[PDB]
């Protein structure tokens, strides 16, 4: 008996990092997944994004738990292919109960031009409305849609591309606010987690690196790794994606079932500053 | 198969009913030991039954149910030195203290109540909170987690000087909280809020709370206030339940939230939605 | 000789009310037109969009004053179809200078469902969004970016979800445009939003709308709204015409404001000094 | 050229500060697009203000400027401190123009400097915000449905929300917040007012030592190239000013029917000055 | 009384608007304590304004009443909205006296009235704003190391900030008043380096003929058409916290009195309600 | 008649600093004083706190004025103890009329435990409320509570300490326009002295010379001095207590009857750098 035993849970980025992360903790809690991820290179986003192999590789992960896994190469700045492949997605499971936006870029550098800005925002905020926007038809009441801000865009109000980021993840957090208003009659719930520093690809990169050492040259890992605890008021340089994970089971499982337009912090009191 | 709070040692104020208690069951369950304190007499400006001696008892004996102990004591936490006494034996008992649920509370409404019932308010609902944790804080080490019982209503601010009281304690309750926070992190000691809605205990089922709901009736009922109750939240709903508390507690309480600290944890179908 | 002579502009809805306005006097000021717009209905609205035939007339009026029109049907929710369609432009005119995301819905209505918030969304916000990034390769140094707002939008910062959902994107076009003001002023690239009050066009003038002006009756006619029009400015006027959108446009796109940007440019006879 | 229709075409205006920089840049705009003009200016030195002000001979040769445009000016030395000569000029000007519909308020000093007195914070606050109050209250009387006033703000003064700095900002906040009860106040008659944040201005006023000494406090006593270098930081766009004719652009805008339900806007004009702050 | 030494012993003090209500109680009160007075007023009526303003004779009322505390008084009919009459008389009671310490600008109007023309609010600007300045600079040239600057603002101008009828005179008075407590904050930023001081006062309804007026009446019973005296005073009470309809004159001049006095050498900058909890409601 | 003639005031930290000088100001003027002071130190607080001869010389000081001192040795964290001594205090002066909540500790210093969080909160901001929450019962029309604030604090909304001691400073202002408006209908007012720097034993110890001079290890006084006067606008390293009893005064006296709810700023206009 799981704390989110049977349901269906849909999560976007779901190849590696955060998403892969909750996709597997929300199996060993008893529900099914639908994996969406991109599987190819944006060309403003400076870091490697997730492969074919390691979307075949999350679905095995979710699958040795005895649950059932659905993954399909979707970009979530695709409304019809999101459409399209959560059709095939709702065939095979027949409900959808929990929808997790999680999967997004971070193309930071100074030296790239508006189209990285475009590029976060079309990913970073426009892909989150395509993905609850293509979801909302199958939910009812008791459904949880669960999206992933940022405490670093919180405290913007690094180039174009950071600069997009943040004001994408302002709007998912005011965004996720409405939707939770919109749809309260329904009894059907919307907030929104907001990481610091994440132990993921995303922030083990050569672009984060430069971000968090503007004064040096070329940063390596371990000297970024001297100013990652900065951000945090808690001794650590991150958390983990388990970290994000027992936040997003706490949202998806009806233990939660009156949670609903919560800024969901999971900082370690980085806001504190 | 271990519990989510395997083997804590949990301090719960108000632990005699509601959502203490709930939250004392909950834990124990979840393989936790439990020392609950609770007045167990009444606050004359609170015009509503507190709980009684066999309420604490009944609490100790459910949590003991569950395979857990629990150590139990009448402490009123307005009172510092008999907060302090009561848990220096308490954690002498059980070895440790991981976490604290400052939850006690009382809502003295009525506007024909005197000032008293702002200091009454005051006392309990912010005073007694600092002098909890204030007790509390020379045995928490690195790990434990502080959680304090604020107010949706509170925060959103007829009901007279209790009701002022009220808000105000938890607004504050709230500020300090996030103050502590901040001080406690380097420490990796976290503190944060929950800010309920309406929660179905003997606190929202009770006459002043019914006048405070309904003030175009006299005398109205529980029927009466019932109807006024959902207006509250944005969900369909006219409260939420002391289990749905006790869910954000027992997170907050788990290692599963071990970065998680200054959060305003609102518990509260989106009752701050419509402000 | 013309005040924008020479300019070629981008203007979605273009086939009726402020859109085909602004073609028209930027035409008249010396710039060929670019119109697009959908040309067909939106369910959850309730009131009829612009038809085939409208653009046609548009793109026409336009080439009446001597300069070139490039119009299509085009749904600025579709991004492929505007991208397609600017690409085809744009080799025929050579060149993109200005534009002037215009296109917008208001599905008001307090009987419709949740679909009407992420229709006026995804038209109102996400439309605009898609104009601009379809814009974005093609623009130069002194290109000028004009969104269109909404004063009564800003204010919201029985309407329905629509009513919701439309204010809200209004909201946001207003932060994107200043977003995007900063991040294209490296490059001498502006990005102005106008935010207008009532306006004279068959947004306003439509049975939705007579509802949101007269919630006082269950079947107000167009005469019955026009009595509470004036009450939205503070100047004594039922609306502000598309003519006065257009003189804001004309400014914006001008050399003559080649350094305004970042400028929530309110034509909204006094609307806004009612807080 | 003879006979062309203007954007502002036989409308009567009043500038204030008339006689060099953005105020004489507005006059001929003006001009030029139809309007005769009514030119003040103070025509001498404030002692606190340690830059010059305009000369005799620039108010004049404002005028002379106008009228190669083909249109008709009156000039008078006025102080928009002193009320009393503002209505005597004014009533003068109208009586013998025979109407009145625009108001440029752009009368002002920035007497910057560590080392001055509070005088000097009282002087930027007389001419730049009573000066003002004293151009609209003085001209009030003689307008009707449809006219436009139009005070000059600074970006700079809304950014800070010597003695002298001190009192340009604070005159210039409430020159802002004056403007828009001013509208409030006119709306029902359709009059309108708002008000025009520049950016700095390629001006007298910003090529001054007061202002290079303010730009780069790190040179001990600083130049124009020196301050050049400086003047882009204000900017967002890549630029280290913008000219008289851009304000006057947008002062000709609100001063034509073109704007006329414009009113309670604070138009900036700031090359992008307020996306930093 | 004369021989001994009181808090503003020997100061010289300017009272503008001294001639009755609030300007004559302080005038009264600074000279008790031993300040000899110039007092100023207009000492006649301001036509949107439409209750009376003082009389020529209110004014020398005024100063026989300092006299008869036995300080001197020097008195001048003066508009405040004209600086260079301000200026000018201000040489002369200087020039009379030999020093300048403490200046009150307490001169004003309330000129409300939903039928009125925006005349009304110029006038209220004119007046509570524009006079204040003109007072406060006029004043500079003389004042030293030690000097005490005291506006007179008021708590329903603040309260009508956070608000979003009255008229133009009432939209006119409360952004002025708004206005004499920003504006004295920023003079005194810029005076204290001199050790010159500046702190405004915000009354709440005060017992004198600006309260006591047609117009005022009108304001507070806005359901009745033509109310009475009787019929405000009704409604005056909800102003306050504390039970009462209004403050006295005498309340505010202690204010008046600690501020000018050297008790308050190191109090700048402060928003001194006189209020009887008024803004605890808002 | 002086301007609090015959009144009763209680005085909190009447032992020396700024509450003896109110004490001995208030006296002057016509009343009898109460005075409650822990005399004894708090470790976390790394400064010599009053001694029992302070306290007892507070009192001699009020007396020889020709007014009645009554002293008492109290932690106002402690109310039973509050309660008691000022049950003992009004039984013998038969009323009491003005409250001023002064007590307070600054245990500053950044290598300091968590306690001295909890021990800044506890006496600046708990032990005020038990002040005034004992001395309610008390007090009838015209009353008047007086509560010490701090600019520093107001301004940060310095180790645990510090952060203790400001936020427990901006509560002491938020309470205390809460009480004035639920005592309001009774004509009792409560009203908050925020002083900037003020020339007392607080401001005049190793801690809050480290405070100033964060840039050395062992700031003297000379050290401090150099950036005392930053605090205010007015050029002045600080006021004296003096200046704040003389708005104690204006506040305890009939002639402030109506002046209830405000934060009293007396600080050469700290406030005004924002
Ligand atoms: N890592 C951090 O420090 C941090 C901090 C705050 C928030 N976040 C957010 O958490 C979320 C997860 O990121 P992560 O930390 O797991 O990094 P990650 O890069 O490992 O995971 C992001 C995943 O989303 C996928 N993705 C990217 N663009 C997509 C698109 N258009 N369509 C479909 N999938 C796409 C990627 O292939 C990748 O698998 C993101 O929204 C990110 O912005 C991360
Ligand atoms: N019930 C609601 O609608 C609601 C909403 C928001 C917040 N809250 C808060 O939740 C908390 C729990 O209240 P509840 O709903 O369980 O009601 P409850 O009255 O059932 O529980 C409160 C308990 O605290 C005890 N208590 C009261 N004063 C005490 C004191 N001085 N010392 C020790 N124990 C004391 C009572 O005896 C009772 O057992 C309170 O802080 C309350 O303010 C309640
Ligand atoms: N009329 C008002 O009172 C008022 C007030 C403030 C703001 N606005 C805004 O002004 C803008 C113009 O509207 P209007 O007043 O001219 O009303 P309108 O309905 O006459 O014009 C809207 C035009 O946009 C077109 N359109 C709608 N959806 C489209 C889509 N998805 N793709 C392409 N074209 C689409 C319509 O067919 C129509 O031609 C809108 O953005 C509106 O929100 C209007
Ligand atoms: N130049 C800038 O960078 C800048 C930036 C923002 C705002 N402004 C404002 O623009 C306006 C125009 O100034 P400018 O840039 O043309 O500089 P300027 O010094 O060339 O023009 C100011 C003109 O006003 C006149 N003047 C000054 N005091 C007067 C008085 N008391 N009575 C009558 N006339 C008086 C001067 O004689 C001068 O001709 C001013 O209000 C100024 O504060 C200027
Ligand atoms: N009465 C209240 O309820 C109240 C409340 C808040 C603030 N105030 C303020 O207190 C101040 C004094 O008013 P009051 O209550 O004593 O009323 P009041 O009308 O009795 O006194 C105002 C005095 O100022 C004089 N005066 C008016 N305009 C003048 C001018 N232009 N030049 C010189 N003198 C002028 C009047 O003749 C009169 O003597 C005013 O600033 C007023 O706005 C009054
Ligand atoms: N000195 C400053 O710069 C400054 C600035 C702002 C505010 N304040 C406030 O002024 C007030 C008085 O301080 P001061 O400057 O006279 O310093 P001080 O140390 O000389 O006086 C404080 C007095 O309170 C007493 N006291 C401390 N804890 C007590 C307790 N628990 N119970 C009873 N008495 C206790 C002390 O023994 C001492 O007599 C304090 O609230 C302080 O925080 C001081």
């Amino acid at each position: 008996m799981g704390r989110v035993q049977d349901k269906v849970v849909l999560v976007t980025g779901g190849a590696r990092g955060q998403g892969r992360s909750h996709a597997v903790k929300l199996a060993e809690e008893g529900a099914d997944i639908i994996l969406f991820d991109i599987c190819h290179d944006i060309e403003t986003n400076e870091y490697p994004l997730a492969t074919s192999r390691d979307l075949e590789e999350a679905g095995l992960e979710v699958e040795k738990t005895g649950r059932k896994a659905y993954t399909a190469e979707v970009d979530v700045r695709d409304r019809a292919a999101v459409s399209r492949e959560l059709a095939n997605a709702v065939a095979e499971f027949g409900k959808l109960d929990v929808v997790v936006a999680n999967a997004g870029i971070c193309p930071l550098g100074a030296h790239l031009p508006v189209q990285a800005f475009a590029d976060a925002f079309d990913v970073d905020f426009v892909g989150v409305i395509n993905t609850v926007h293509a979801a909302l038809p199958y939910l009812t009441s008791g459904a949880s849609i669960i999206t992933t801000g940022s405490v670093a865009g919180l405290i913007a109000a690094q180039g174009p591309g950071g600069a997009g980021y943040s004001y994408a993840k302002q709007l998912v957090d005011s965004y996720t606010l409405q939707l939770a208003a919109q749809l309260a009659p329904q009894s059907i719930r919307a907030n929104v987690i907001h990481p610091t520093n994440v132990n993921t690809d995303m922030l083990n990169s050569a672009p984060m690196y430069r971000q968090f050492r503007p004064d040096l040259e070329a940063p390596s890992r371990a000297d970024a790794l001297l100013a990652f605890p900065a951000m945090q008021a808690m001794p650590t340089p991150y958390v983990e994606a388990s970290d994000i994970s027992n936040a997003v089971c706490f949202l998806a499982s009806d233990e939660s079932r009156y949670v609903t337009g919560l800024q969901f912090k999971v900082d370690a009191g980085a806001m504190l500053k």
